[PDB]
């Protein structure tokens, strides 16, 4: 009786949660947070919203959420490419383990959506932005979902420059469209800029792959190769090798990724294959060039001061 | 002129996703999917559904969402337990990695979120719907959160019987709370949330005590090798430390710490739990309380086979 007392009243209440139980599984979360890099991501929406004009309190929560989601996406996505480090730091994962860090990261996601309803009291619009927020995120699943395929199950699939694009439009385009039509659908204020927020993830993507390994050939660990990660310069490699007939050097490049190696000697010897033999490296620079200068070349606001700026930073 | 052109393209379409893509990215569900208890599963939901007569269509979509979010949180808690076997098969981390099994059971997570999307197209019932759907996920990682925390800290802190409870009510009652709280605000026709949670309770305790049980009857008892606090466990721990038993305390400390496989030790703690703390008898009372509150509710305060094949 004292007994199923306390029973009923447990199962006629909401469940118990504390402050406190709050601040012991948000560890994981609140250790990432002290890297850097979030006011140039508030740089991009701050430059967004001249044309977007959404009232300032309402951008600080579209600010808010993405920082969740992509906070929460580093968190899942070091412990998917087993990375030791993030910003010069230790990884969550490895200091509070995959069990915490994955579970707390999953929470953040809809502490994230939790957020949305914040932006309207207005059911219709809130609707749509829900609507882009499910869309977004099972795009960025996809995405990544297939960036995980390749590699772990590598030589089953050899992606071409095609696949390749195919997949960062959905894993990394996922979060800068996410951002991008949250604002255009709130715009109380021409052209939609998706396109051009597409264009500048897959710039973001391929300068990331890059400089991964241009950085370390001349600062960084080329973790990548350690990672055995189907980078735009690798998918190049792969496809120019079998293309020339290139068998040892096709099969080389392979065997390196399948390693998971940390060897520095052995990193370098697959970037200078990359130099040297494939000249992936030099395709790379100029494909980069090459897709910049179809903004930077945009007079006719097709696509699109201050564009540049983030262009040249858009590494952090 | 020619990439320029490709480019121009792809950045004025959709992400191009196609069949065979989902296809590779749905191999860890689907495996998991040759894991029976979808029955048991509807049969619940059909149950229910007598006192909210929804109708065929919609039943079935909050159906698919269950499965769902059932066999994805499934997914993700054997990652979080380093468990080898998930109804006597082979976990889908084991086969095709952890890294892809985390994305397909978090791409399954919104999933379910979208068909949410069909179940009504009444704007403000779909708020409502979305916002059920928001609070029992939050629930369940607040609850699976302090249980793996207990686990990977202990010894920091040892929970009570009344956290343990706590932590159930988010845990495991988020999923059940979250069925019955979409079917009741989708009813064409008392709220049964409390006799839901209390159906939980007993769900978690039990299985709990079944993993101990069926190991000591002949079951691996895999509890004690993830180092978990279960209700026995709580039981005994705080028992120990009341009667001022310290070395069964420690004792008890000591074996989950080990994280071991080896049968010897596990049933050393079982030993423990059965003649020192009377542990296993003291959960089997609790389980059969909690059920008595539903077999003698005549007026019928709670209620409007299932709670004996609830395991
Ligand atoms: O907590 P654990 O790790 O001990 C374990 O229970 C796994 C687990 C982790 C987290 C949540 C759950 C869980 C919560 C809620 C429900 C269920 N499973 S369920 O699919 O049978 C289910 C629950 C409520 C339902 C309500 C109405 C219709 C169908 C329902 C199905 C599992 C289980 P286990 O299988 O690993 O022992
Ligand atoms: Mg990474
Ligand atoms: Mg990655
Ligand atoms: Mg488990
Ligand atoms: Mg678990």
């Amino acid at each position: 009786n004292k007994m199923e007392a306390k029973i009923d009243e447990l199962i006629n209440n909401d469940p118990v949660w504390s402050s406190q139980n709050e601040s012991l599984i948000s560890k994981p979360y609140n250790h990432i947070l002290l890297k850097p890099g979030k006011n140039f991501r508030l740089n991009l929406i701050v430059q967004i919203n001249r044309v977007m004009n959404l009232p300032k309190d309402q951008l600080a929560i579209v600010s808010q959420i993405v920082e969740l989601l992509h906070n929460s996406s580093l968190l899942i996505d070091d412990i998917e490419d087993n990375a030791p480090l993030r910003r010069g730091q230790t990884t969550s994962h490895l200091i509070f383990g995959v069990p915490s860090t994955i579970n707390t990261a999953n929470y953040m996601y809809f502490r994230a959506m939790q957020l949305v309803s914040q932006l309207t009291t207005k059911e219709p619009l809130y609707h749509n932005l829900i609507t882009i927020f499910n869309e977004e995120l099972i795009n960025l699943h996809r995405g990544q979902g297939l960036d995980i395929y390749w590699r772990d199950f590598l030589p089953e699939i050899i992606p071409t420059q095609e696949m390749y694009l195919n997949m960062v439009m959905n894993k990394t385009g996922g979060l800068f469209r996410l951002t991008l039509r949250l604002m255009e659908a709130l715009s109380p204020s021409g052209h939609s800029l998706v396109p051009f927020i597409n264009l500048l993830g897959i710039i973001y993507q391929i300068r990331d792959d890059y400089l991964n390994l241009k950085d370390f050939q001349m600062k960084g660990f080329a973790e990548d190769i350690t990672e055995g990660k189907l980078s735009f310069p690798i998918v190049h490699a792969l496809n120019f090798t079998k293309t020339k007939g290139q068998t040892e050097q096709h099969n080389e490049i392979l065997r390196i990724l399948l390693l998971r190696t940390s060897d520095k000697d052995i990193k370098l010897k697959l970037i200078q294959i990359l130099e040297f033999d494939t000249n992936s490296l030099a395709y790379t620079k100029n494909f980069i060039n090459q897709l910049v200068n179809m903004i930077k070349n945009d007079n006719e606001n097709k696509y699109l001061d201050e564009l540049l700026y983030i262009i040249d930073h858009l590494s952090e």
